């Protein structure tokens, strides 16, 4: 199996920024193949998070990028600051590797994650043609080692966090000011922010404009440790 | 012989021809050589005057390299810095990747610079490589556009082309008329700067922001930009 990049583990720094890069990023560079011509074709999308790190996205299935797509499943996204200022004076994370479509059996459960980080996707996927598909990354790179095993979530000592998780954030955003003060510990500007996704590693954050993530400096694996975390920070 | 480039499935050439002169960073996608993979990034956007987009890439990069071994792209522009991706138009050009010739790397450079002055640096850096987007394909979103639909006529209008550089030092020069313009465009006042002036209107960039002022009628003289910028600064 060739790499999916052909060249031209990581240490924890390179890894983190990568990481940040991951959770942090709203705007995604997305290419296809062109099913006749087999030049690419891009777009841009929204991008969500998974719990254990996957991303995912959706696309309309009258689209050019969704009939791309159906017939060949080698894709590229790019995660960056789109339009925060240079794209070449700040990080470009890019991972290409493979598109599965969510299966009828699991698009209940991606909506549902793709609204926690989006609330105004509310009107658009309950539509006729709403697909989400996944990224199976397969290779990544990273512009200013790194496997796609260096940018997943182990959810597996976490059981107890994970069946907690949603009631969790339910309850932090239910107090006033709460989402805030944690996006501010993250490292973002004070604002009206949700909590989108509690993980082992740390919090994903979202406000209209931005997104944050809060690290815990030690894995998290119960509702205790969580809550002990929280103290801390 | 050729199929389009893109398999086929609010005034669509007009609203292109806005994301196409006002956005400064876009999607790159390329192609690996021995996977067979799209391999994308992020850059930066010039524009040169007949609507042509432009971009730099340093040589010891993955889509430098892919670029070397196959030329077909495509770009996606779009006003990113307004907000969520799904909200924006978004326009994607299929086409191929041309290096610019040496004679004409001097002027990329400073139509370059005039929008990226952290350009400074990085051009300065070994290996530099400049390509035009040779487009074959558009598509507009958030209908049925041609490449040259897209593209700014030059035909009749080489005399203000002719002025077009030292009319935009002019204006340049006229403390607050850039701002002007570009407030004109719909913009926010700021520390603008004419980048450039073509038959159909005026490019113009300031740090975070860029914007196109659109001529009510085609210029093709320097005594009809002189009336036409007139009517306008009214």
């Amino acid at each position: 199996a060739p790499p999916v990049i052909t060249p031209r583990g990581a240490p924890f720094e390179a890894v983190r920024v990568a990481r940040d890069v991951l959770h942090t990023s709203r705007t995604a560079a997305l290419a296809t193949l062109d099913p006749v011509s087999g030049y690419p074709y891009t777009t841009a999308t929204n991008i969500g998070i998974e719990p254990d790190g996957t991303p995912f996205f959706f696309a309309a299935g009258l689209t050019l990028h969704a009939r791309n797509m159906e017939t060949d499943a080698r894709i590229s996204v790019t995660l960056a600051p789109f339009g925060k200022g240079d794209a070449l004076t700040l990080p470009r994370l890019t991972l290409v590797g493979r598109a599965d479509r969510i299966g009828p059996d699991e698009v209940p459960l991606a909506i549902a994650r793709y609204i926690a980080r989006y609330p105004k996707a509310k009107l658009y996927l309950s539509l006729p043609d709403t697909r989400l598909y996944r990224l199976r990354t397969e290779g990544v790179q990273i512009n200013g080692n790194i496997t796609p095993a260096d940018l997943r979530t182990d959810l597996s000592g976490a059981e107890e966090l994970m069946a907690a998780a949603e009631s969790e954030a339910t309850r932090l955003n239910a107090i006033k000011g709460e989402a805030s003060r944690l996006a501010v510990l993250a490292g973002a500007k004070t604002g009206r922010w949700k909590i989108t996704s509690i993980d082992p590693d740390g919090i994903d954050l979202a406000s209209a404009s931005d997104l944050a993530r809060l690290w815990f400096a030690e894995r998290v694996e119960t509702l205790k440790q969580f809550e002990k975390a929280l103290a801390q920070l």
